[PDB]
């Protein structure tokens, strides 16, 4: 009934180049986030990976797979299955669907039954297709604002409760089956080799481990800039996902000859695909971030580093004014150059394995 | 929560040609077998099956599984492990193992997946290796004067509760995991696709089935044999399983004249190997039977006709007097033949597909 650590991996695909672009993934494993972090565990929450990094993370989370120690392996995408094997399809993946470009199921697990661990625990959410390991595999994905998946719209009304997890497994597989559209097709199917009582919801008494995870989700202290011209900026930062942090600009003083301006980031590097179409906006929601506009500042210009895993140097960008007073015709530019370091997960580079 | 019917088949194989013979079978599937006809299940319960036999059981099990049925696979025996596949080894397959010779689990399952079923139970109890399926998988042999298995030690506790079987089966695994043998080693896996509140202990409200269970285990009525020199002999019958029968003579008059006789059975079709070396036993127990010298007459002569499933032809047997009087020097034999037509199993011919 005791975990020798808590650790979790939450992959969500959201943005496929060659597949149809899933909505659900977002909430589910930022909501599945939060209440594992409830529960004490160290959970690296991951969005839009490509094959390389899928591999590189689940390796990675494999490793801290030791005696004792509690795993939670949560996968959230399209799915693929072929001759009775199922893979798990990352973002990069071509169609039609091919094995060497996915992630077979059936070799996680084999990896998984190689353990001593006292739970593991493996969640599946795919779309269109003793180690005391506990396979739970729903096949569901047809989802207030924003939108929740079936699987989860369940799993975390239970995920809080002290009991088995074979049990909560059985009964949001029977909620699924109280439910419409869960109830005509049956999404979950539960694989369980557990021999003794215990629990998501079961406490730890090595500690260096959190200590790790702390280093790994580190976010750089909210910086000011001030300019040539007087107008001084404000360099917010938020977290959102392990490898997604949103980046805000407000104006903290402004003369009263500015009458418009507005600091505006650009030039990331360029490994991030981060498009100029799609920073700098009126509100957080249109990136769009889970981060709502409550808990950021207002008056601010958002934008949203989505894929940090790839950030092989140091953050570096430039900031512009764009400032212009009624009494001149043409707006002018001045710029300077920042250096926010290896936020979030980018610290630990995802080379190589 | 209600059944169209249940229907449960039991196969358990303890006295293989070129393999270890097995000893907890026999109890596990006598047992499971008056569990589930509590239970108001139409069970067949059959012992030492080839791998043709094993083959045409289990097709007519499934043919069986109509709409909204409850369906009972109960397998005891060797199992092989090939490939990530599984198989049900029966009493005919040579050593070394060869998946040809043998019953892949996972083509049972596929068939299983093809039906309409409210609830289809897969146990197994293997050694030395929506359709609503419930899959359990056991992997320990390792077993009052009679020997109950581990599972089924458990398994038979549990068995009459009014819970979920998915819960049960949990409970069990749970069971066997404070148990000391099954503790070292996961012997139990689960797999489930329950999406519905389905127990075992559950009613059913199509009765035509029930008349065709009753006509498959017809025990042919006790008769008397009266012979030339004047001694009547008594004729009894008692089922075991469904392919077991056992057979007693006993002898109702005696005129003072004969100091010692008694009635031998013998000469019984070849398609059945009965050994006269274990046959005309001084106890029920000596052949052996599950059933016990107190629910059978004392003073009788035990024969037990283990494989019924080969008769093929009306069964069709020899009875003998063996009386001698200390007067004469020479013991003298007078001998019948007796025609107990199709009994049990028999009746349908396991012949063929
Ligand atoms: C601490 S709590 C925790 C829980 C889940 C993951 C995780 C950390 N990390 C950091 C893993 C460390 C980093 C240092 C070397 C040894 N490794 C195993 C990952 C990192 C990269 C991909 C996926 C993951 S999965
Ligand atoms: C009635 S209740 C019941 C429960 C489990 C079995 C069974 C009957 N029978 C009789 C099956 C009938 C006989 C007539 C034709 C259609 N079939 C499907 C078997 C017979 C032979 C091998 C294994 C089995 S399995």
């Amino acid at each position: 009934m005791l975990a020798k650590d808590k650790v979790a991996l939450l992959i969500g695909n959201m943005n496929y180049r060659e597949h149809p672009k899933l909505k659900a993934p977002l909430v589910d494993v930022y909501e599945l986030t939060n209440l594992l972090r409830q529960l004490d565990f160290k959970v690296v929450s991951l969005l839009d990976l490509t094959e390389y990094e899928m591999r590189n993370a689940v390796d990675e989370f494999l490793l801290l797979l030791d005696k004792g120690v509690y795993g939670l392996l949560y996968y959230a995408g399209h799915g693929y299955e072929n001759f009775g094997n199922s893979f798990m399809v990352p973002v990069d993946a071509p169609n039609p669907y091919r094995s060497e470009n996915c992630l077979c199921v059936q070799n996680i697990l084999k990896l998984m039954q190689e353990k001593e661990t006292g739970l593991n625990v493996f969640l599946l959410d795919m779309c269109r297709k003793t180690a005391n390991i506990v396979f739970g595999y729903a096949t569901c994905q047809g989802a207030s604002g924003l939108a929740n998946g079936i699987f989860m719209k369940f799993l975390k009304d239970r995920l809080l409760e002290d009991k088995k997890i074979t049990v909560l497994l059985d009964e949001v597989a029977e909620d699924m089956g109280k439910c419409h559209l869960t109830k005509g097709k049956q999404a979950l199917e539960i694989r369980s080799s557990l021999s003794e009582k215990r629990a998501l919801t079961d406490p730890i008494q090595s500690l260096v481990r959190n200590l790790q995870w702390a280093k790994a989700h580190e976010l750089p202290e909210s910086m000011c800039l001030k300019f040539d011209c007087g107008v001084q900026i404000q360099l917010g930062f938020a977290a959102e996902f392990s490898n997604v942090m949103i980046i805000y600009t407000s104006i903290v003083y402004k003369p009263p000859e500015i009458i418009m301006c507005d600091a505006y980031v650009t030039d990331f590097p360029l490994d991030l695909d981060i498009d100029p179409k799609d920073a700098n906006k009126g509100t957080p929601e249109e990136t769009g971030s889970y981060l709502v506009s409550k808990d950021l500042p207002k008056h601010c210009l958002y934008t949203r580093l989505s894929s940090l895993q790839k950030l092989k140097e140091h953050l570096v960008f430039t900031v512009c004014l764009s400032y212009q007073y009624s009494g001149l015709e043409d707006t002018v530019e001045d710029k300077q150059e920042v250096n926010v370091g290896k936020p979030l997960i980018a610290k630990l580079d995802m080379h190589r394995h």
